[PDB]
């Protein structure tokens, strides 16, 4: 998930430098073809665009985001309407899809090891929660990028019978991982009286 | 204002990609802004000059249906500059010592 | 279990020397075939070999660690998972299975 950022770890360090005759001046060949502007990036983003955006005067580069190809879609302005459209833009996104990805690849493997066990549907419900609690940082504020090696701060688990079917179940997997900083608004304001 | 403007917006791009809840932004952007602040009882006159500020607020919110992104609210009272001022003298007798 | 140390009691000393002609100067044929680096015998133990290192310039070798042929499981990162991950190696160890 750490792939977004100057700090986070989507930073590109060491590119290669050109320096050479300007218009009397001397000038470096950007590492990239361009020197793209933050409103540039920005809308490139939202045109599901991966721009790799050069630190002007160095030889660094960073992926301020890692956008999929996928339009998030719109929901009706409502409280469930709001959660609908928070869900499918985690999905829009691969740092989150990435968590998605090895938890997918470790079910697929860690499961087939478990076939032929005697498990009830209870017993599924019981080893599935304490299996993925591994993956779990749920405290009040774990260390800033430690919560990296435990991408996931909560997560349920339902499991119920395929009727007609012994010995087959269907399992549901829901995950709410933390969040990346990938900006912000502010509002500037000079006050008199203002408590201290 | 036009320097925190200058801070808020280079800093800030630096931060990008990290691992922040909002809560996370407010006890950061607090310990941050602390640096320009003088809340003395008394300062040194003109020494408030490399620190302008003498209260701050900060508050964040989440944009929602859309996870990531935050509304902050940042308020300052600078200490204040001598601009005029009325003078109205009076002659008296049995004034207090 | 004092088996796996230079002053824990895995130091074998008096190795025999033999100094003879290099490129015009003068060596000692090594007691082992090779010296063995820090990094070298790390991976050997690793991959439950029991090496004796040679102490550089000198007629003293050392059994660093004596790990089985076992290989250690890995276990979920909880309390129990940590604790079944301990119990397991502590097996995997001849120091311990001597015991």
């Amino acid at each position: 998930p750490n792939i977004i950022g100057p700090q986070s770890g989507g930073a590109v360090e060491n590119l290669p430098l050109h320096q050479y005759e300007a218009m009397g001046e001397i000038q470096t060949k950007i590492p990239t073809e361009v020197m793209l502007t933050e409103r540039r990036e920005f809308e490139l983003s939202e045109e599901g665009f991966i721009g790799l955006v050069f630190r002007k005067d160095s030889d660094n580069a960073a992926f301020f985001s890692a956008n999929s190809t996928q339009k998030p879609r719109f929901f009706g302005n409502t409280p469930e309407g709001k959660a609908a459209e928070t869900n499918y833009r985690l999905g829009t996104q691969l740092p989150y899809m990435f968590i998605m990805t090895r938890l997918a690849h470790y079910i697929k493997v860690l499961q087939r090891e478990q076939i032929g066990s005697w498990k009830e549907k209870s017993d599924l419900e019981r080893e599935l929660n304490h299996w993925l609690s591994q993956y779990i940082s749920d405290m009040d504020d774990p260390a800033p990028a430690v919560r990296s090696r435990r991408p996931l701060r909560a997560a349920r688990v339902v499991v119920e019978d395929v009727e007609g079917q012994p010995g087959w179940y269907r399992c549901s997997l829901q995950v709410r991982p933390h969040f990346k900083y990938m900006g912000a608004s502010f509002t500037l304001s000079l006050v008199g009286k203002l408590d201290k």
